[PDB]
C-alpha cells in the first residue's frame, strides 16, 4: 500500500552509569541518571529515514510500591530524527539524533543533589529489531570517553548510557 509514511510508537528501559560529574571513587559505579524507563512516539518514510520523540525518565519507583524519597529523574522529553538500515530480514543498525529537554526534583541534601534541569542537543545508536511484522525490538546507546572522575583516572569503564524496548506500529491502511 501507499503507506511509505508510517507512524510507530515503543516504550524502553535504560540504564545510565556516568562518573565525569561526580566526587572521585576507586570501585563504585558513579552515576548521573542511574537508571529509568521511558514511552515514544515516532514513524518512518519507508527504510530510508524516520523520527521518534519520547520521554526517557524515572517516575521516582514506577513500581508505584512507595515512591523514591527525591533526587529521581523526574522528566525529560527526546525529539529526534532517525536512520535504520535492515543488515539481514530480522535487524538494523540503528541511530538518531535532535534534541533533548530534562528535569529532575532536586530535593536532596542541598548540595548533595542531582541535576535539576537541562536542555540540549541529543543522539542515539544500535540496532532495531523485527519481532512480527507489526511488532518490533531495540537497543540504543549514547557514549563519550568519558573525564571520569576516580582514583587513577586512566581507569574508568568507558561505557556509555543504555536503552532497550519494544515497538509497535501503526496499522490499518496497509497492504503487502
Amino acid at each position: 500500500a501507499p503507506k511509505d509514511n508510517t507512524w510507530y510508537t515503543g516504550a524502553k528501559l535504560g540504564f545510565s552509569q556516568y562518573h565525569d560529574t561526580g566526587f572521585i571513587n576507586n570501585n563504585g559505579p558513579t552515576h548521573e541518571n542511574q537508571l529509568g524507563a521511558g514511552a515514544f512516539g515516532g514513524y518512518q518514510v519507508n527504510p530510508y529515514v524516520g523520527f521518534e520523540m519520547g520521554y526517557d525518565f524515572l517516575g521516582r519507583m514506577p513500581y508505584k510500591g512507595s515512591v523514591e524519597n527525591g533526587a529521581y529523574k523526574a522528566q525529560g522529553v527526546q525529539l529526534t530524527a532517525k536512520l535504520g538500515y535492515p543488515i539481514t530480514d530480522d535487524l538494523d543498525i540503528y541511530t538518531r539524533l535532535g534534541g533533548m529537554v530534562f528535569r529532575a526534583d532536586t530535593k536532596s541534601n542541598v548540595y548533595g543533589k542531582n541535576h535539576d534541569t537541562g536542555v540540549s542537543p541529543v543522539f542515539a545508536g544500535g540496532v532495531e529489531y523485527a519481532i512480527t511484522p507489526e511488532i518490533a525490538t531495540r537497543l540504543e546507546y549514547q557514549f563519550t570517553n568519558n573525564i571520569g572522575d576516580a582514583h587513577t583516572i586512566g581507569t574508568r569503564p568507558d561505557n556509555g548510557m543504555l536503552s532497550l524496548g519494544v515497538s509497535y506500529r501503526f496499522g490499518q491502511g496497509e497492504a503487502a
